[PDB]
């Protein structure tokens, strides 16, 4: 439940990390 | 509750992380 | 603790991502 | 399961950005 909603929020910040990695990429 | 409070802590360190990004495009102009 | 080390990861991150905000104002400035 | 696994995956995002805290130091230097 509230574990679910945890793990979810992990999933934006991994997503998040993904992108700055790209654009760290594209400087 | 502890876990509430850890989700909270986790959308703010998500919510930076965005603003990080943004600032990161901007630096490729 | 497993619940201590767990706050513990997250004022690290913390401080990563005051570290990182810190190398973006610094970019910006040169 | 998806607790143990937490400390872990926290430590991982740590990691990450101490990588890319290092990037961005030098691509502070352009």
């Amino acid at each position: 439940g509230e574990l679910a909603a945890i793990k979810q929020e992990l999933a934006a910040i991994k997503k998040e990390l993904a992108a700055i990695k790209f654009e760290l990429a594209a400087i």
